[PDB]
């Protein structure tokens, strides 16, 4: 199922982290026999580059961040297929010395016609590039041509919306690819064929059993690197819009009827086409911002958000979210969705937990007067597995209960996991199959979702109005009072 | 808790295997100071007796099947209260005597005026024990007086029906105990704690999922020195009445509105109320029964059942026997059950199975285009837990499905294990509840449900036409046959 | 085995009304030994989460004894059957819509 062979085209390329990113990965997958003997990579850019100095950037780039070159004869049978063609962005001249070049390519190098154009250049550039790009009408037949954009597609809904009208005016909208989020073939697959492959776990989901739904995502590393890419963003551009609303759209999903990529996203914009926050009129009940100060770390002192480089001694960017969405269909009628985030919080983990009800009367006596109710405890993070708890019996001549829980592990019946994230996703676009990529419409939802949040927090304020928890803590107490408003309790982890 | 003052008359005359489990018992129960400090016993036998005599008789007797007398003194105290009197069980005479005995002995700390009868003979004294017993008006007072009845109770409708006419002219109920088969405390309680104290597995007990159930038990004895009992027995008559078809009441119960005793035979009683043979017209199809023999249970040979010491040469007394039931209530409707029993087998389980629906539609193909329900499987012995079986995905590339499982074990994840039983069921007797204790409804509602394939297995026929197993092989060929024959199969432990 | 799901016909001479009615093969036009349809029959099924084994039958046809149109659904026979009464109690209760003269719901 080896993909047929074609010609690559980076732009941007010879600049930072593409190296590192594509060069390795290229390189394993070409020594895993992951793609036939007639690949060929091609680069970019304006600087004056030498095929020489390509091989040598290359060599220092796999050889410093990779595992290495392996075998000489390796690497000798590898280097043909990596040439340059100097251009300016918005030079269609260039354009056209790029068209003649891939043409040459194709009548020597024999690649048969099929390309894939890999982007990497910087956020804010591209417009123009796909202008320019539709311009000379690079993009026609339907099987030829793959564009891959990469991170961030737009910050607001109008930027996003722009972008969208731009890119449908150029090629249809079959081959345009918006890589983005990281889960990968394991855990989507994997939830899907566990919820839909059972004769008990399906009746138990609806909402005259289940109570509410928690999502739990954490981080210990700081904000390390990228001071500059971090201030300009914030915790909700970054982690609450690409990655924390895939695992909701996967947990009230209503069942399809096939397995290809049509079923599973309309499915998937169906569900995200009716949600809405709580409270939009007042958003205290609906939102918690945070930031993260000097604190206790591995028994070492670390410094608080305002001492790293480059972020300035007055910034209110937040780096923790807590929402509550909820959704008005004719399954989930009434049952919060609370979700989360952050940053610095020890004990990095995620997790998906179920509270299901209590039974209708009580004819039998806690230990503790307390009655945990039960629940199903997904989780994504190492240790994958399902757990579930109950209740039993107390030995002895009484009769009182105790919570006690089964457990699974996917570590002991399996632990062989599969390749890098980005090696399967490189390989599927190669192939095509857009199961893991989004759609025009989710992206627009979730922009429309998370939209008044957002403008409320991006307005100034107070510099010393944001809350403030210390490097450690779970969270600062305003979320403890937006979630024992109601009564049930933030899960211990 | 603490029973109050009370004296044991134990009417089983003089006997080995009564005194044997009762007296070792007792006195064990009332070394671990539990009972009342202070106790009296009398003893009824068919012959003159010396206190010393019969004294020293139990003392060989505790000496040889226990662990010895805890202390000296102790061991003279207890027997300080141990009497012996004189009688036979048909003279007026004796009753007469036992009475002035009674009149006279109670003297000291005056028992409160409470007494009970612990009988324990041969099934055919059990009339006139009974009636001589009304007659004499040895009991009146409903508060402090109870009478105990030793297995069997009877061996056909009608004789238990006269026995059951017999004693309710004498006294009323809430005074008899018909102890015989004894499924221990800490199996009841934890069945009904797990049942009806959570609310994730109550609404999964329908015709809408489940779709088959069965229950099996197991031995490896066979037959051993009580062959003189057994001579004249049988599968039906010694499991199928006392254990089975209490588990089956147990399993198929309606959830009740109290934890009051009355509350949960009552329930019993219902559901016990309509279950029939699936086939009654042809017994060929809800019925086979066997008999073992040329057995290599171990490392060495064992004698077939027709052939060792004790045996009848031209003999029909079964040893398997299957069955099949099928309630038609409110919520059981068309869903068949399986009983099964045997001996000479290899392993001793005894386990409950529930097999679940299929899924309505398949979206994804398994392995062998065929897959595994669901089962929840209740153990009973050894190592008492709950397992689960569902299905998982293989860490492969492709949807291929296998079947994981979880488990759960009372033991390890709960104290060390248990006491006996005996005692147990002799300080409930003695406290004065009746919680495990049939009713005289029930017994009449079993012999019902069982007498046709009885009578029609009772009568005599070819001693060459019964079928046969080897002792170690699970069952006889025709019991397979029953089972496939709608596309099922026996649960392989 | 097409013939499981689906029987074509035609209609040929009878009586409607009271009155004489031709046959097909003699209307003003058409064509002797035909092979053109009139009464089509069909059983559908839907594969679903909701509708699994639930079969659908469709009808129509033409010079049927008069005009209607129904959509009748039959729901399933209770579990236990202490009211055995008379006449097999073959009746279960059904819930049938009209698209025709009469509109209504019964």
């Amino acid at each position: 199922r080896t993909p047929e062979p074609l010609i690559l085209t980076i732009f941007g390329a010879s600049g930072d982290l593409t190296q590192r990113k594509l060069v390795p990965a290229i390189y394993q997958m070409k020594r895993e026999r992951r793609l036939p003997p007639e690949l060929t990579v091609v680069g970019f850019a304006r600087r004056d580059w030498s095929h020489d100095h390509f091989r040598e950037q290359m060599r220092k780039g796999i050889e410093e961040f990779s595992t290495g070159i392996g075998s000489e004869d390796l690497w000798n049978e590898f280097a043909q297929g990596l040439f340059y063609c100097s251009g300016n962005m918005d030079d269609p001249e260039s354009y056209l010395k790029l068209k003649n070049f891939l043409g040459e390519l194709d009548e020597k190098r024999n690649t048969r016609g099929n390309r894939v154009f890999y982007l990497a250049v910087s956020p804010n550039f591209f417009p123009p590039g796909i202008k320019q790009l539709g311009a000379a009408g690079m993009l026609s037949d339907p099987v030829k041509s793959r564009i891959v954009i990469e991170k961030p597609f737009g910050r607001d809904l109008s930027s996003a919306q722009s972008l969208n009208r731009v890119v449908q005016s150029v090629c249809k909208e079959n081959q345009v690819y918006r890589i983005d989020h990281y889960l990968g073939k394991e855990t989507v697959q994997n939830l899907m064929v566990f919820r839909f492959a059972n004769a008990i776990f399906e009746p138990l989901w609806n909402r005259q059993f289940v109570d509410h739904v928690q999502i739990t995502v954490a981080e210990t590393v700081g904000v390390e690197e990228r001071a500059g890419y971090y201030e300009s963003a914030g915790a909700l551009r970054d982690m609450v819009q690409n990655h924390l609303m895939q695992l909701f759209c996967l947990t009230a999903m209503d069942p399809p009827n096939a397995i290809d990529a049509d079923s599973i996203r309309n499915e998937k914009v169906k569900v995200l086409q009716a949600t809405r926050l709580a409270d939009i009129n007042n958003l205290e009940n609906a939102g918690i911002r945070g930031q993260y100060k000097a604190g206790w770390m591995g028994g070492k002192p670390v410094p608080g958000y305002r001492e790293e480089p480059g972020v300035d001694p007055s910034s209110t960017t937040p780096t923790f979210a807590a929402l509550k969405l909820m959704v008005d269909n004719w399954r989930w009628q009434g049952v919060p969705f609370y979700l989360r985030t952050g940053k610095r919080m020890p004990k990095k983990v995620s997790e998906i937990a179920i509270q299901f009800r209590q039974v209708p009367l009580l004819i039998f006596q806690s230990v503790a007067h307390q009655a945990n109710p039960n629940v199903l405890s997904l989780r994504i993070q190492p240790n994958e597995g399902i757990s579930l708890r109950f209740e039993a019996k107390m030995p002895g001549s009484e009769l009182r209960t105790r919570t006690v829980d089964m457990d699974f592990s996917y570590g002991s019946s399996f632990g062989v996991a599969a390749a890098d994230a980005y090696h399967r996703l490189l390989l599927d676009c190669m192939l095509g199959d857009q199961t893991l990529f989004t759609r025009a419409d989710e992206v627009e939802e979730a922009w429309r979702v998370v939209t008044p949040v957002l403008s409320a927090w991006d307005a100034p304020s107070d510099p010393l109005s944001m809350p403030l928890y210390e490097a450690g803590t779970w969270e600062p107490a305003e979320a403890e009072w937006l979630i024992n408003k109601d009564g049930r309790r933030w899960r211990r982890l």
